[PDB]
């Protein structure tokens, strides 16, 4: 679990979303499995702006958070989960480390801010749904 609060918004994984994150939806993508709710609050995660490769991510699973190299955000087949079918998942980054399915949410970070969060996992490996790329959620 886990989610980036920015501004008046709430980014979590769209398989993970809640009744409440869909009765106040702001934006939803199947494809990235990712959607974004509004809040009452103001978030103190900022967005990295950038196409940094390094940074560093929280895996729940080892209560650890672990340095990684990660590809750019990209088009790649992902495998059957409980949450979908195997499928192409679109803006998806990929590392070496340790994820189980309950570690989705985890944040990705760099020098700059938040990349982006753990969204798929297995066999050593860990992806990432970047948002570096949603320029709004840094506005109204
Ligand atoms: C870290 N991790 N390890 C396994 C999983 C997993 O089952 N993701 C669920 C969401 C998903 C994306 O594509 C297909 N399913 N996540
Ligand atoms: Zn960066």
């Amino acid at each position: 679990s886990g989610a980036i609060y920015v501004g008046n918004y709430r980014v979590v994984n769209r398989h993970l979303a809640t009744h409440n994150d869909w009765a106040n939806l702001v934006w939803e993508d199947s494809s990235r499995d990712l959607l974004v709710s509004s809040t009452t609050a103001q978030g103190c995660d900022t967005i990295a702006r950038c196409d940094c490769q390094t940074g560093v991510y929280y895996c729940s699973s080892r209560r650890k958070h672990y340095p990684v190299s990660f590809s750019k955000p990209s088009l790649i087949f992902v495998e059957a989960s409980e949450y979908y079918p195997a499928r192409y998942q679109s803006h998806l980054m990929l590392a070496v480390g340790h994820s189980e399915p309950g570690d989705c949410g985890g944040i990705l970070r760099c020098q700059h801010g938040v990349v982006g969060i753990v969204s798929t996992g297995g066999n050593g490996l860990v992806g990432f749904a970047d948002v570096r790329d949603l320029l709004w959620l840094d506005e109204e």
